[PDB]
């Protein structure tokens, strides 16, 4: 049961760092990170996957200032996911969803494929041109897959942690992001709680629907 | 199990308006709003769930100009849910946020209701005060909670399609969200697909792991 899933997750505090992933897992939670939705398939992310200590050691770099609480789930956990953002929308990018769209056979006929290419454009001109934010829309579809992958991971029985709590110039600097046309967004470290987890006996605190929620 | 859903589940094109959710998946809809994460748990959203063919018909007022593609979608569907965010992060919803954790029992020293204040305008005033990008810190989270809900409703056994093609403007007015302190940012229409729906045949098509995805 999936709202099951939903009210016992919790954001992990500490790690067991004997506790790895098993091969399966390592695999499913690339499929959760490719298959994730996005505005008009443009999948405008790049995803750093850590499962070496030597690679989480590199991440673990950006909150080392300020950010120190944040620095052990980043090392203690098995798998360790940094989801990146496009710094801006080529017109290269729009070829390759829609080429890759074409060969999975999305498209019966050639005016097909370039009816989606068009309605593609259309939006991605509108953020590009119009709206002047196209760094912020390709932004929210990570924020898109990190939502998608945080319940993802939490029904494949795994404990995992968002963090926004890092120095993103930091990480950039050290995957040579921004050349490569990728900005750090969010860092989320995937495995399985210990007993110094001050959160997972505690109670799930929500604001209630009277406030957040009407029905018309 | 999930993977089976994420790699199944789809963005339907057409729905059957005969079909609707059972009482219990409309409640289990709502708890999939409120008990979704965001950063400092500052839940910074609202949600409008229309049920009604008259609640419908005000959503779809906003698929007009060149959205009219989203009509048919925002008045078949059995359930509509508009995803909006708040416009200014305030100190009297900071407030509501803390005294709801105390009372749900996450603090057992006041000192640790202190602490998790000041956590929390840390982050707050990093983006209303030296970053000013408050509204797009506040908008990534309602995009956090459509990647969780997506895929939620879609392990339900359920339908949907996220929409970003609607005016902002037309829907922010009908509800008068702006005086609220809200503005639309994702509507999604949830029930069940009609043999109308060319998408629920179509193979899935993502960008290769090879471009995306880098293993350290
Ligand atoms: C985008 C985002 C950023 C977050 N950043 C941090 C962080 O830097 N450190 C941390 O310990 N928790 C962080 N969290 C966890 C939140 O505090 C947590 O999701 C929230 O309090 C709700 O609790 P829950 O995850 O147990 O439901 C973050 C959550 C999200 C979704
Ligand atoms: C934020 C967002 C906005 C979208 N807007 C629309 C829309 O206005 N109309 C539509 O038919 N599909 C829309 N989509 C659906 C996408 O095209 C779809 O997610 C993508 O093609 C991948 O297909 P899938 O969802 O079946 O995996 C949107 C998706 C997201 C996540
Ligand atoms: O949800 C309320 C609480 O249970 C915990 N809140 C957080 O998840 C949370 C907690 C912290 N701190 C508190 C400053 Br001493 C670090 C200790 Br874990 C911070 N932070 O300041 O980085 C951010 C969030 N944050 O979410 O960004």
């Amino acid at each position: 049961d999936i709202i099951s899933v939903a009210l016992k997750r919790h954001s992990t505090k500490a790690f067991d760092a004997s506790k790895k992933l098993t091969p399966e897992q390592a695999e499913q939670i690339k499929t959760l990170l490719q298959y994730s939705p996005s505005s008009t398939n443009s999948q405008p992310w790049h995803f750093i996957v850590a499962s070496t200590e030597e690679g989480k050691a590199r991440v673990a770099k950006s909150a080392a200032g300020n950010y120190v609480f944040n620095e052990r789930k980043m090392l203690d956990a098995s798998h360790v996911v940094v989801f990146c953002a496009k710094t801006a929308m080529d017109d290269v990018w729009l070829k390759l969803v829609v080429d890759q769209e074409d060969a999975d056979g999305r498209f019966a006929t050639p005016e097909a494929k370039a009816a989606n290419d068009k309605g593609r454009k259309f939006f991605a001109d509108m953020h590009r041109k119009d709206l002047h934010d196209d760094a912020e829309w390709m932004a929210k579809q990570v924020y898109l897959n990190v939502g998608n992958f945080l319940l993802g991971v939490a029904a494949l029985g795994l404990d995992a942690v968002p963090i926004e709590g890092f120095d993103a110039a930091i990480l950039d600097a050290e995957f040579g992001l921004k050349e490569k046309g990728y900005t750090s967004l969010v860092v989320v470290p995937v495995g399985h709680h210990s007993v110094e987890d001050f959160n997972a006996t505690l109670p799930k605190s929500r604001l209630p629907q009277n406030i957040t929620l009407t029905e018309v």
